[PDB]
């Protein structure tokens, strides 16, 4: 039912979903006045990333982002409790306004954001589960910025013609998925927040890293224009555009940064 | 009822006002690829501004906002239709982080807002039945930031001290509300959007104008520390800060300005 736009967009989802308008909702601005450098924040390690490209992983249309699952060998080290990936999505804007990222920056969008998703895998045994405790789960956010072509997100871009519709599955050959991460991964962003997506769940560890990825217009263009939210034979199709929430209000909360300045 | 925080919050008002999870709503980032010069748009004039020193007008503390009960001769003159004031107030953050506008200007928020009210009396007899019928509304906003000590907006900034908790009154002795309002009136942007508190009718012209005024950092700090939103016998009293909605969605529209340089 939830969407982006219209009668069920963000407004409403705390109609069907509470927690959407409970504490600790995620996105964020990020910017000076909520910061503060924390020299805990020492860098993460990526581990089993490196997928073979002799095996297939499974990509999925749900109707409302794509995503890619991930096997639960690939984890973050560095964290207070091993965090096992599990998917991998993203969202974006339109094709005539590429400026889809949930987080900004000192007020601005990028052009898209890329989330891996990973859970308490000492604590729980799987991510449904993790989701709804405190701290269940940890997402990576990656901030997409219009530039160069990018060959390692064209991994997942390449197969998009493929997911058009909900409930549709294809199958990406692996690849390094630590290639879709920034420059300087040890400057980052830390704060705690939710899923930007309902249930909305208070329950999420974020870290933006500081840097942005590029992608080419043709890319973010074949983004924004291969999916769309409805199953292939609904007769009122809608495109899966703009699937972003807006920032919300940050309720006291610091972000804080592994970078000083 | 409605708050700006908890779980009464801007994203649970769609709850009880349904038109605040529907069209058209407010507030908006007004930033430059959505802007379109209008040479439509000529000066407004602003008629009964010059309140008599003789009148006193009754400012209030509604739990929401501090509100100054304008007169019904007061008008706007350059519309469509005769706009005549109802009230006034604003919007502010907090001194943590003193960037409590409701519009944004390519991303940034200034540090509070004017909003002056207006109903069609032309078409309708009073404010309240305005407020949810087509062409109701048309509000003036003015951003604000911080700088030179404005004796103007202490006109109504001195009364605080006699409105500091929910439903408190105090009477302010009429002055030229054209005061507040900055340079230039000419230059603006103008769209058609929403109250951007419950209920949300998608009911007002929008008029924000291009330049800011100033007050001072003491004068930032009184409004954004003089307040309550609780009534004085409450015995878990609340601040009144943060009282802005974020920005919403707005796609496939444009705001028009009466400028383009
Ligand atoms: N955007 S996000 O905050 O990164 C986020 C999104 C989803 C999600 O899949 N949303 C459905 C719409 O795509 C999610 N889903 C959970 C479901 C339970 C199992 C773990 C993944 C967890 C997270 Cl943290
Ligand atoms: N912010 S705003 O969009 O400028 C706006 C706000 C209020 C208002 O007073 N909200 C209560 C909380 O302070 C309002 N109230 C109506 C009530 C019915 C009579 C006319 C004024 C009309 C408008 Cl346009
Ligand atoms: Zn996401
Ligand atoms: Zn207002």
């Amino acid at each position: 039912k939830w969407t982006y736009f219209g009668p069920d967009g963000e407004n409403s989802w705390s109609k069907k979903y509470p927690s959407c308008g409970g504490l600790l909702q995620s996105p964020i601005d990020l910017h000076s006045d909520i910061l503060q450098y924390d020299a805990s924040l020492t860098p993460l390690e990526f581990q089993g990333y490196n997928l073979s490209a002799n095996k297939q992983f499974l990509l999925t249309n749900n109707g409302h982002s794509v995503k890619l699952n991930l096997p639960s060998d690939m984890h973050i080290q560095g964290l207070q409790s091993r965090y096992s990936a599990t998917q991998l999505h993203l969202h974006w804007g339109n094709p005539n306004d590429p400026h889809g990222s949930e987080h900004t920056v000192s007020g601005q969008h990028f052009a898209a954001e890329l989330h891996i998703v990973h859970y308490n895998s000492d604590l729980y045994p799987d991510a449904s589960t993790a989701s709804n405790k405190s701290e269940g789960l940890a997402v990576l956010a990656v901030l997409i910025e219009m530039g160069s072509f990018n060959p390692s997100y064209d991994k997942i871009f390449s197969h998009l013609q493929h997911v058009k519709y909900k409930g549709q599955e294809a199958f990406v050959p692996g690849f390094n998925i630590e290639e879709l991460l920034p420059e300087r991964t040890a400057e980052y962003y830390r704060y705690r927040g939710s899923l930007t997506t309902p249930p909305c769940n208070p329950t999420v560890l974020w870290t933006v890293f500081r840097n942005p990825v590029q992608i080419s217009q043709e890319q973010l263009l074949a983004l924004e224009t291969a999916l769309y939210c409805t199953h292939m034979d609904d007769p009122s199709p809608r495109e899966m555009i703009n699937n972003f929430r807006q920032v919300q209000k940050f309720d006291e909360r610091l972000v804080y940064t592994s970078f000083s300045q």
